[PDB]
């Protein structure tokens, strides 16, 4: 019981995903280096988060009105995702670049967790994040506005320890066995240690 | 028949939307200044575009396989949206900032229109955009990584004439009648003329 680690997968390419392969290598390496740690994984493609629309945005703010079933479900989901984030110490986010942005799968997660009065709040001296004491490790790809955006968003909710890892080709495609794993060990050595 | 104008709305706040109010003022002003022009409007919240997932990404690339009904529907939708874009000369995009990104409503549109071999293609000298001869006017808000992202994405598909307008408070909220409209006339004067 040294750290609780939450891994967020967002790729839409399932098991052939480069970033999912990297996330799995990360998990293996973390387990080996930190035997007592509790790792959990949320796959945002396998269990999609709904799109923030007019109906759902109303569910996420204080109202006091009766809510539709889908509103109730979104509010409960948001609460669950936020509790999950707060319960973990290390947040590993697999965020491949899709059309110069993050995957929508991850964006929908962000739109559920960014809630005023819950994960940030306004004070007399500006906004402050309420998700404190976290370490975030971002597994991404490069070719880049996604990186400063991730730093800004995570910072806004209180996460300033944000560490980016760029898959410089590791686990790209067809590869003799053992090779991607070894290359990933080299890549992830810094963040795992 | 001087220009064909396509307006894309993406706000989730419906008629109370600042950016929808601005888009409507834009339409009124454009109509007045360019009586012969054909304007059409696509509201990406009122008619949502599906999320790009594993199933839909497969529908958008050449395969030659049988496709699921939702894949067929996404391919047809993508084709329709792309034909619409190509058929218009002036593309007006209302893109308010939501959690430091564009609305998902607009992002899903982008994920349907960004297709290799259709709206861009690779050549021996790098990628080139295939949506040529367009003028894009972006109606947005400021507090900013959304702006360079929009320029990059639109540029990638071939649109280099990209003009940003920042609603410096215009049509924010409760307002005596006629005022937002007058302020919008001042704001939009440059892009309309
Ligand atoms: C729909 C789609 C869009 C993509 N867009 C970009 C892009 O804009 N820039 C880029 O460098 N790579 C892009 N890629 C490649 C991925 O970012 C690359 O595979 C990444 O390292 C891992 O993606 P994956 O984990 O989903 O396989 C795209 C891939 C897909 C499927
Ligand atoms: C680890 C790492 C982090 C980076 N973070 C940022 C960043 O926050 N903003 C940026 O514009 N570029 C960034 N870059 C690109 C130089 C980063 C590059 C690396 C290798
Ligand atoms: C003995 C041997 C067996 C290989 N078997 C495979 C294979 O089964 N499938 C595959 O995709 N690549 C295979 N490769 C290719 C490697 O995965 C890789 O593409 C290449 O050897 C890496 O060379 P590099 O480190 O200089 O980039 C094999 C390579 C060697 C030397
Ligand atoms: C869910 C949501 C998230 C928002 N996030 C931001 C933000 O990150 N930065 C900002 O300046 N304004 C933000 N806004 C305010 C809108 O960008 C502002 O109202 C914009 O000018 C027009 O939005 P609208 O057309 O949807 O009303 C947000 C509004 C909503 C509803
Ligand atoms: C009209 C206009 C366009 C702008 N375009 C960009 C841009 O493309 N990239 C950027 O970083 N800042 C941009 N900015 C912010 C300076 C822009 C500001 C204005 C007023
Ligand atoms: C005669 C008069 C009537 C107004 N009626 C309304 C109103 O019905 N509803 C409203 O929200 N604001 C109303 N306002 C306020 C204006 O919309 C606006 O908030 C303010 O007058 C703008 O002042 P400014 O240009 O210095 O910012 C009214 C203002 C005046 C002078």
């Amino acid at each position: 019981a040294m750290s609780k680690v939450l891994v967020l997968k967002s790729s839409i390419l399932a098991t052939s995903s480069q970033s999912n392969q990297l996330a799995d290598f990360f998990v293996e390496q973390w387990q080996a280096a930190h035997a007592g740690d509790q790792i959990t994984v949320r796959d945002l493609a396998a269990q999609p988060i709904p799109v923030l629309d007019g109906e759902l945005v109303g569910a996420l703010r204080p109202s006091g009105t009766a809510l539709t079933p889908r509103q109730q479900e979104a509010l409960a989901l948001s609460d669950e995702l936020i509790a999950e984030l707060q319960a973990n110490d290390v947040i590993v986010i697999a965020a491949p670049m899709y059309n110069f942005n993050i995957p929508t799968q991850l964006k929908n997660y962000f739109d559920m967790i960014a809630r005023a009065g819950v994960t940030f709040r306004y004070t007399e001296k500006g906004p402050e994040g309420l998700v404190t004491g976290k370490r975030a490790i971002i597994l991404t790809s490069r070719g880049d506005l996604v990186v400063p955006y991730l730093r800004l968003f995570l910072g806004f909710i209180g996460i300033t320890d944000v560490e980016f890892v760029f898959a410089e080709g590791i686990a790209y495609g067809p590869e003799v066995a053992t090779k991607a794993q070894a290359d990933a060990k080299t890549l992830l050595a810094q963040v795992v240690a």
